């Protein structure tokens, strides 16, 4: 849980918080109330507050006077372990997170909800240790912790307990003992130190009640319901990114600094693609900014090549036996290189280090170009394999497509290509940093794959899938707009399947 993030605060409320409850070096982050993808880092320095803008248009968090980051938690970790200056050059220190007490972005918080409502949800969907916190209806201002415990039919082996939580002078308690500054501090305490009943039952808080898993048949109702919040479901997912600060030590090595498009957007050690059979004369020849994404068909999520990583990209494709590449940027957007050209012109042949690529044929569709490429190792003719590059060309410079039909038709074609090729390795997917559009395309592909095989009567869970992909590369799916677009794409896919 991301405690320095305050979801429902104004700029002057942030100032007053830092001036009355903080010291120099205190900080918090907050969203804008009107623009998603605008965020502010508010910091106290010399008895005054500075507000530093962070923009996200879809590719990364861009901190004014700072770096680009995959997540706000990775941003805060970076500066608390390092570097941040104003317009002028004066150091801004991030020392002390100012904690937020607001529970409304927690997975377990249900606001207005009755005991019988909570019981029926825990009976229908909960299991042992499933829990929620709700507002007390009998005692205004108070709250109730509802917990299922049991074995795992309705044979009385399981039950729902309700523990009253008093709120007294803005502190929270369960009738005795410690008084907490927030419901989150209380929940974390009793997660670690569970309550035991008189006769021995342990009220284990194992997991919040799942409210996001839906039957695919019922996508339209969920989308209609979320259109009046997508922002609120997204920000609850974003609150969990504190849990995904896995090590990125290889990417952080001096010898690998030049191989990262953005110095702080780095692959997790535990899922990075390790490159073998490198040049012995190159000191570190095993690194690429790329991760294996395995749903729990696989993917490699990677960045747009740099001039000096083109040969490594082709080493990767050959080694992993990838037969399909998805590119989700033009080479240049808004005057900036987003991905260098790493393929030859049509009918041309180029050598990229030890690899040889022929561009056999390009075919233009409305939304994309297909390039049929032939990849082989120089000196070894029988290593030739076809690699099909699907270059999506119509994604807008900021935000998302207004209709998902283009992306869905593209992904359907990519899927059938991949499935047509026996023993094809992972599908390579890359944009600019390889986390925003790349994460959106991979998550849509994962969700659609379920419905393709199991039909419309299968369970999907959009944020749970995203969190699972985010544990394999930082910040996969960057914005609310992409989040909503994933739902919209899944909805549109379900409707075309129902029309058949
Ligand atoms: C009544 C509610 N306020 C409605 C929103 N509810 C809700 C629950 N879960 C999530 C997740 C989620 C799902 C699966 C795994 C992970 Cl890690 C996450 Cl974060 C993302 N957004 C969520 C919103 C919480 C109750």
């Amino acid at each position: 849980s991301r405690r320095w993030f305050h979801p429902n605060i104004t700029g002057v409320e942030a100032e007053n918080l830092l001036l009355t409850r903080g010291v120099d070096g205190s900080f918090l982050a907050r969203p804008s109330k009107s623009n998603p993808g605008d965020f502010t880092l508010s910091v106290r320095r010399n008895g005054a507050v500075t507000h530093i803008k962070i923009q996200n248009t879809g590719d990364y968090y861009d901190l004014y006077g700072g770096e680009k980051f995959a997540t706000l938690a990775e941003l805060v970790q970076y500066y608390m372990e390092h570097q941040l200056k104003e317009k002028n050059g004066d150091v801004i220190e991030l020392k002390y997170p100012l904690n937020c007490a607001d529970p409304t972005s927690e997975r377990w918080f249900h606001g207005h909800l009755s005991g019988k409502e909570a019981e029926k949800l825990l009976t229908e969907k909960g299991k042992h240790g499933s829990f929620l916190v709700r507002e007390s209806q009998s005692h205004p201002g108070d709250f109730v912790l509802s917990v299922r415990t049991g074995d795992d039919s309705n044979d009385g082996k399981s039950k729902v307990t309700h523990v009253m939580i008093r709120c007294q002078e803005l502190k929270y308690d369960v009738g005795g003992g410690e008084r907490f500054d927030s419901l989150t501090d209380l929940v974390e305490h009793y997660k670690k130190n569970p309550m035991v009943e008189t006769l021995g039952t342990v009220l284990q808080l194992k997991q919040p009640l799942n409210t996001t898993r839906i039957n695919a048949a019922e996508i339209e109702s969920r989308v209609r319901e979320l259109s009046k919040g997508f922002w609120e479901e997204f920000e609850t997912l974003q609150q969990q990114e504190c849990k995904l600060l896995y090590s990125r030590k290889e990417g952080q090595r001096q010898e690998n600094k030049n191989k990262n498009r953005y110095k702080n957007i780095l692959p997790f050690d535990h899922t990075r693609v390790v490159l073998h059979d490198g040049d012995p004369n190159e000191p570190v020849s095993d690194y690429i900014n790329a991760n294996i994404i395995m749903p729990e068909k696989s993917y490699i999520a990677t960045q747009g090549c740099l001039q000096n990583t083109v040969n490594d990209f082709w080493r990767m494709v050959f080694q992993e036996n990838s037969r399909v590449i998805v590119m989700t940027t033009k080479e240049v957007e808004r005057g900036k290189s987003k991905c260098v050209k790493y393929w030859p012109d049509e009918y041309a042949l180029k050598e990229y280090g030890v690899m040889r690529v022929r561009n056999v044929k390009e075919s233009a569709a409305h939304d994309y170009t297909l390039r049929e490429l032939k990849l082989s190792k120089v000196g070894q003719g029988n290593t030739e394999r076809t690699v099909w590059q699907y270059h999506f060309r119509t994604w807008p410079d900021h935000g998302v497509p207004s209709d998902p039909g283009g992306v869905l038709d593209f992904l359907e074609e990519v899927h059938h290509k991949q499935e047509s090729i026996m023993d094809a390795g992972p599908v390579v997917v890359h944009c600019s940093a390889g986390i925003g559009r790349t994460g959106t395309f991979i998550v849509i592909d994962i969700l659609i794959d379920i419905i393709r095989e199991k039909g419309v009567d299968c369970d999907i869970d959009v944020p749970k899938t995203i969190q699972m992909v985010r544990s394999q590369r930082s910040g996969m799916v960057q914005t609310e707009a992409q989040y909503r677009f994933i739902y919209m794409a899944v909805q549109h896919y379900i409707e075309t399947l129902q029309r058949r």
